[PDB]
C-alpha cells in the first residue's frame, strides 16, 4: 500500500463542500499555497478505515489526464483525511441538475469518451475504481462556450465498498453492478459507467430515483432491464454495458472503440508549470512534479522536471532525447530558465518513484524483486545496443509506475565504436560502492562495468533498501579510507554477504556479476534468458 506522507501543518481546511459515503468533503489549501479538496473519513471501523487508505493506494499509483490526482493523505487527529485535486465545476450530476436544458448530446458523447478512456487505462492496469457515478465525475472546463469542448476529471471513490453496509450498497442502486450486492470484478465498472450514462443522458436525474431501497432491490432480484437512454447507439452500449450477466459486458477497448466512431510539441513554456513537490537529487540537479496547464483552465499534465558541468548537463539531455524504450524513464522535451539562464529537462511523472525509497515499504517478494531485475537488464541491454555506458545503475536511479523505470543519464556517456572502453576521471561524485574495480583503480568504462554496477542494485532489491544492510554501510563493515581500502578489499575476492531470505541461485548471479575481471562478467543480453528461466521458477 503506497501514498505521500501529508503533515497537519500543510494543510488548511475551507468550505464544507458537502458528504460522501462516510466522508465529509471540504475545499482546502496545501502549503507544498495550493487550491486541494479534504475528503474527511469520521473515525470510523479499521475495515473501512483501510479501504480509505486502499483507494488513496488506488489513486496515488495512477497517473492519466482524467482520473483525479491525489497528492495523499494526512492525519489530523482522530480523523483520516486525503489531499485530492480541486475541479472548479465540482461534481458532474449536480452541474447537470442546474444546466438542464442548456447540455447538447455532441457534449455528452466527450464526457463518454474521456470517462471510458480514464477506465480503458485501469482496465489495462487490471485495477477497479468501484464507484463510477456522475458525482464522483468532476467538470474542469465547461465546453460550452464556441471552439470548446468539457474536460473531466474521474475523482476517488471514496470507501472501498463490501467494506461499507449491504443497506448502503442498496443506496447506491443503480450505479452498484448487481453481482456486487451480496456482499472483485472489472466488469463492475462497466456497469456503472453505463448506469452514469443514463444519469448523464438524462441531466443528472437519478435512474430509479423514485424507488425506495427495498423496491431498488426487487428490480436487480427480479432482472428488470434498466431505462434506454435518449438514442442513438448509445442505448445499444448503454445495454451492453447494463447486462446482469458480467461476461457479456464489453471491454473498455470496445467501448472506447464504439464511441470513437460515434464522433461526428517538445517546448515547454515556464509560465504554464506549476509546481507540486520535489521528487529527488540526482546527478546535476533536483527532479520536481510539476502540472503543465497550457489553457490555465486547470486541465494540464504532470511531468517531472530536472534542472542546473553545463556541457555534461546538455550530454544528459541529448542522450535520453534519443533513448526509446519500455523501461528507461521517457525524454518530453525542454524548457529554457531566462535569457540564457539555463536549459531544463521534462520527462514523464512516474507514480510510483524510486525503488530505494519504495522497498522499505510492503517487503515484497521474489516474484516482484526478480520481475524488476529482469527488466533492468531488458532496458540496459538496449542502452549497450545504442553504444551508451551508463555509469549510473543504482536502486535510486531505477524508478516503478506499477507493480520498471531507468533514470538519472548524468554520467551515461557514448563509447566510440572502435575503443574498448571509456576513461572518466570525473570532476563529480560518482557511486563508488557500485563501481567495478577497474573504473575506481584505472578510471576504465567497458560495457561490462555497467554489469558490475547491476549486481549492486540486484543486492538491495534483495535487502529492501535496508539502510543498516546497504553497499555503502557493509563495504565499510569490512574495513572499520576512500576507494583505495575498497580496491584491495574487491581484488582480494571479499563481496557484500547474502541478504538474509535471499535464495542462493540469486546470490550466485550476483557474484557472476562481481567477478573482478570484466571480462568475466554475463553481458546484459546474456542475463535476460537468466532471469526469465529463475522469474518462471518463485512461485
Ligand atoms: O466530489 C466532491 N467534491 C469535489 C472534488 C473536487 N473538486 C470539487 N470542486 C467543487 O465542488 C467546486 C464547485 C465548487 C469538488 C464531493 C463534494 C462534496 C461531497 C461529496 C463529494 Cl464526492
Ligand atoms: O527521475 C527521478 N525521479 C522521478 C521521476 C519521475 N517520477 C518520479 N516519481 C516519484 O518521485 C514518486 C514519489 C512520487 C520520480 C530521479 C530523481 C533523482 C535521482 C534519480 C532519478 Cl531517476
Amino acid at each position: 500500500l503506497s501514498f505521500h506522507r501529508v503533515d497537519q501543518k500543510e494543510i488548511t481546511q475551507l468550505s464544507h463542500l458537502g458528504q460522501g459515503t462516510r466522508t465529509n468533503v471540504y475545499e482546502g489549501r496545501l502549503r507544498v499555497e495550493l487550491r486541494v479538496v479534504l475528503k474527511v473519513l469520521d473515525p470510523s471501523h479499521h475495515d473501512i478505515a483501510l479501504a480509505f487508505y486502499e483507494t488513496a493506494s488506488l489513486m496515488s499509483q495512477v497517473s492519466h489526464t482524467h482520473l483525479a490526482f491525489v497528492h495523499g493523505v494526512c492525519v489530523r487527529g482522530p480523523e483520516n483525511i486525503m489531499v485530492t485535486e480541486y475541479v472548479e465545476h465540482g461534481p458532474l450530476d449536480v452541474w447537470l441538475r442546474r444546466e438542464r436544458g442548456h447540455v447538447p448530446m455532441a457534449w455528452k458523447m466527450v464526457v463518454a469518451q474521456q470517462l471510458a478512456s480514464a477506465l480503458s487505462y485501469l482496465e489495462n492496469k487490471n485495477l477497479v475504481h468501484g464507484n463510477v457515478c456522475g458525482r464522483n465525475i468532476l467538470l474542469a472546463r465547461l465546453g460550452l462556450a464556441e471552439g470548446t469542448s468539457p474536460f473531466i476529471k474521474l475523482s476517488d471513490p471514496g470507501v472501498g465498498l463490501g467494506a461499507l453496509s449491504r443497506e448502503e450498497r442498496v443506496e447506491r442502486i443503480p450505479w452498484l453492478a448487481p453481482e456486487c450486492l451480496p456482499g472483485l470484478s472489472t466488469a463492475m465498472d462497466k456497469w456503472g459507467f453505463g448506469a452514469t450514462l443514463l444519469e448523464i443522458c438524462f441531466d443528472g436525474e437519478a435512474p430509479l430515483q423514485s424507488r425506495s431501497p427495498s423496491e431498488k432491490e426487487h428490480f436487480y432480484q427480479r432482472q428488470h432491464r434498466l431505462p434506454e437512454p435518449s438514442c442513438p447507439q448509445l442505448a445499444t452500449l448503454t445495454s451492453q454495458c447494463l447486462t446482469y450477466e458480467p461476461t457479456q459486458r464489453p471491454s473498455f477497448r470496445t467501448i472506447l472503440r464504439d464511441l470513437t466512431r460515434l464522433q461526428p510539441p517538445t517546448v515547454f513554456h515556464k509560465r504554464y508549470l506549476k509546481k507540486i513537490r520535489d521528487l529527488g537529487e540526482g546527478h546535476f540537479g533536483k527532479v520536481s512534479l510539476y502540472c503543465y496547464d497550457p489553457t490555465n483552465d486547470g486541465t494540464g499534465e504532470m511531468v517531472a522536471v530536472k534542472a542546473l558541468h553545463r556541457s555534461g548537463w546538455k550530454q544528459e539531455i541529448d542522450i535520453l532525447r534519443t533513448l526509446y524504450h519500455e523501461h528507461i524513464i521517457k525524454y518530453k522535451g525542454c524548457c529554457e530558465d531566462q535569457g540564457e539562464k539555463s536549459l531544463q529537462l521534462v520527462m514523464e511523472y512516474v507514480p510510483l518513484g524510486s525503488l530505494r525509497d519504495y522497498l522499505p515499504r510492503h517487503s515484497i517478494g521474489l516474484a516482484q524483486l526478480l520481475l524488476f531485475a529482469q527488466q533492468i537488464c531488458e532496458g540496459m541491454a538496449y542502452l549497450h545496443s545504442q553504444h551508451y555506458i551508463h555509469r549510473n545503475l543504482a536502486a535510486r536511479n531505477v524508478l516503478l509506475d506499477n507493480d520498471v523505470k531507468i533514470g538519472d543519464f548524468g554520467l551515461a556517456k557514448a563509447v566510440p565504436e572502435g575503443h574498448e572502453y571509456y576513461r572518466v576521471r570525473e570532476d563529480g561524485d560518482s557511486p563508488v560502492f557500485w563501481y567495478a574495480p577497474e573504473c575506481l583503480k584505472e578510471y576504465k568504462f567497458y560495457y561490462a562495468s555497467d554489469v558490475w554496477s547491476f549486481g549492486v542494485t540486484l543486492y538491495e532489491l534483495l535487502t529492501h533498501c535496508d539502510s543498516s544492510q546497504s553497499p555503502p554501510t557493509k563495504f565499510l563493515e569490512l574495513i572499520g579510507m576512500t576507494v583505495l581500502r575498497l580496491t584491495e578489499l574487491l581484488e582480494r575476492g571479499e563481496r557484500l554477504p547474502r541478504p538474509d531470505k535471499c535464495p542462493c541461485e540469486v546470490y550466485h548471479l550476483m557474484k557472476n556479476c562481481w567477478e573482478t575481471e570484466a571480462s568475466f562478467r554475463p553481458t546484459f543480453e546474456n542475463l535476460i534468458p537468466i532471469l526469465k528461466t529463475v522469474h518462471e521458477k518463485y512461485q
